[PDB]
C-alpha cells in the first residue's frame, strides 16, 4: 500500500481542501497521514466519516509553545491578524518535528501546501518524493508572475486590472512571494492544484509556461455535509432566490467602518439577509450591537439575521430561500457557490482574494462591488449590486451563468482524480529505480 503523508497550511480552508484531496486518495488505496497542529485535527475530524478511520490518520505536528502563544491559537482560525506573523514563524519552527515524523513514519510520498519552503526540503534530505498540493486557484498566481517578466506586455485572455489598493499592499512581501512561488517550483514532477479547465484551463496552461512546470487540476474539492435548524425555520419564511448570505471566511474580521460600508449596504437594499459575524479568539469587547451601525438589526427587522461565531454555510447556500452570496472570495466560498449555482457579490479582502473576484467576474458567475480610489467599501455599490442581482434581478445573466456552472460541477465524478493518481504512480516508479 503507498502512503502519503499531507502537510496543509494551518488555515481552515487549505485543511478543509487537503481533507477533501484526503479523502479522494484513500478511494484510490492510498492510506493517508493527515497532519498538523492538534487545534486544527480538533476542528477537521468532525468532517471525516467513520469509514475512513483504516485509511487516514490523523497526526500532530507541534508548533513552540508559550503562554502568550499557547496550542489553541496554532491556527489562522480566528486568530488575532496582529500574531499572523508570529504564527508563520513558529510553524517554520516546526520542521525539526517534521523532520522526526517523516522518520518514523517513512511516507512514500509527501503531498504539501504552499506556505512551508522547509516541508519539500525536509523531504529531499530522506529521499522522500514531495507534491505542492495548492488550495487555491491559478489566476492570480498567473497575473502576479506575468508583469515581473513582462511589465509591458498585456496579460493575455482577460481584461481584469488589479486596483490599485492591493497594488500598493503586494508592492517581506517579496520573500513570501519567494517562499510561496519556491514551494510551486520545488515540487516534484507536477503541481496539485484545486481548480478546474471550465474555470481556469487556459490560465493554467499559462502558469505552467511560466513556471516550467505541469499543473494538474484536482477540480472543485467541495465539502458537502449531510444552529442550521433555528436558520432552516427562519429562511422557509422567505421568498425563494431573496436572501444574500454575508460572510468574510475564517480568517478575516472586518473593520468597524468596513462593517458600516456592509451594514449599510444591506438596509439601502432592501435584501433579506444573514450574515455571520465573528471576533477574534482573544476580543473582549465582543459585541454584535457595537460592532454593527445604531438600531441597524432593529430596523432591518424580519429582513435580517445576524449568526455570531460560524455557521452553516453550505447548508444556507443550498436553501432555495438563497439568492445571492456576499462572499470575500476566498476559494474554498468561491467554489461552493460556483457548486451550488448561487451568484457571487464580491466584496474582497486581501490575499487572492481580489484575483478570485476578478475571476469571477470574468467567467460571470458573479459580480464585484469596486472599492473607492482610497481602498474603501462603499455602500452604494454593494447595495446597487445586491438590488440589480438579488432583488429587482435585471442581471439574471449572472444567476444563469452560476446555474449552468452548477450544472458542470455536479456532473464530474472520480475522474477528478484520474490525472493525479497517475502522475503519482509514475514519479514514485521513477523515483524507485534512481534510488
Ligand atoms: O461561518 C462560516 C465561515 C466559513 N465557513 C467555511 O469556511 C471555509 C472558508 O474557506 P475560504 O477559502 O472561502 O476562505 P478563508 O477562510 O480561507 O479566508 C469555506 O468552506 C466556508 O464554507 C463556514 O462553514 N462557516
Amino acid at each position: 500500500t503507498t502512503t502519503i503523508l499531507m502537510l496543509p497550511w494551518l488555515g481552515y480552508g487549505h485543511l478543509s481542501a487537503f481533507l477533501e484531496l484526503a479523502k479522494s486518495l484513500s478511494r484510490r488505496n492510498f492510506h493517508i497521514y493527515f497532519c498538523s497542529t492538534s487545534v486544527n485535527l480538533d476542528a477537521i475530524k468532525p468532517k471525516l466519516p467513520s469509514s475512513f478511520s483504516d485509511s487516514i490518520q490523523f497526526v500532530e505536528l507541534h508548533l513552540p509553545s508559550s503562554p502568550e502563544f499557547p496550542p489553541h491559537l496554532h491556527t489562522t482560525n480566528g486568530l488575532p491578524p496582529t500574531l499572523m506573523p508570529a504564527l508563520h514563524q513558529a510553524f517554520s519552527m516546526a520542521a525539526q518535528h517534521f523532520e522526526s515524523i517523516l522518520q518514523t513514519l517513512a511516507p512514500h510520498l509527501l503531498i504539501y501546501d504552499s506556505l512551508q519552503p522547509w516541508a519539500p526540503r525536509v523531504a529531499s534530505s530522506l529521499k522522500i518524493p514531495a507534491i505542492n498540493f495548492n488550495t487555491t486557484g491559478v489566476f492570480g498566481i498567473s497575473q502576479g508572475l506575468h508583469p515581473i517578466h513582462y511589465p509591458h506586455s498585456k496579460f493575455p485572455f482577460s481584461e481584469f486590472v488589479l486596483h490599485n489598493h492591493w497594488k500598493a499592499m503586494y508592492s517581506r512581501t517579496r520573500k513570501r512571494g519567494e517562499a510561496f512561488l519556491y514551494c510551486l517550483h520545488a515540487s516534484c514532477s507536477v503541481i496539485l492544484i484545486n481548480s478546474f479547465r471550465e474555470l481556469e484551463g487556459k490560465y493554467m496552461d499559462y502558469l505552467s509556461v511560466l513556471l516550467n512546470k505541469k499543473v494538474v487540476p484536482v477540480g472543485p474539492l467541495v465539502y458537502e455535509p449531510n444552529g442550521y435548524s433555528s436558520i432552516k425555520n427562519w429562511l422557509d419564511k422567505k421568498e425563494p432566490s431573496s436572501t444574500v448570505f454575508v460572510s468574510f471566511g475564517s480568517e478575516y474580521f472586518p473593520s468597524k467602518e468596513e462593517m458600516e460600508e456592509i451594514a449599510h449596504g444591506l438596509e439601502a437594499s432592501e435584501v433579506n439577509f444573514i450574515w455571520v459575524v465573528r471576533f477574534p479568539q482573544g476580543d473582549n469587547t465582543s459585541g454584535i450591537e457595537d460592532a454593527l451601525p445604531k438600531g441597524f438589526l432593529e430596523r432591518a427587522g424580519e429582513r435580517g439575521m445576524v449568526v455570531k461565531g460560524w455557521a452553516p454555510q453550505a447548508k444556507i447556500l443550498k436553501h432555495w430561500s438563497t439568492g445571492g452570496f456576499v462572499s470575500h472570495c476566498g476559494w474554498n466560498s468561491v467554489m461552493e457557490s460556483m457548486m451550488f449555482g448561487v451568484p457571487i457579490i464580491g466584496v474582497p479582502m486581501h490575499v487572492d482574494q481580489p484575483f478570485n473576484a476578478g475571476l469571477v467576474e470574468e467567467a460571470g458567475v458573479g459580480v464585484e462591488a469596486k472599492r473607492d480610489p482610497d481602498g474603501k467599501i462603499q455602500r452604494d455599490e454593494v447595495a446597487k449590486l445586491i438590488k440589480e442581482v438579488v432583488v429587482e434581478k435585471t442581471r439574471e445573466d449572472v444567476r444563469k451563468k452560476a446555474r449552468e456552472m452548477s450544472e458542470i460541477l455536479r456532473s464530474k465524478g472520480e475522474e477528478k482524480f484520474d490525472e493525479m493518481v497517475a502522475e503519482i504512480s509514475l514519479l514514485l516508479k521513477i523515483e524507485h529505480h534512481h534510488h
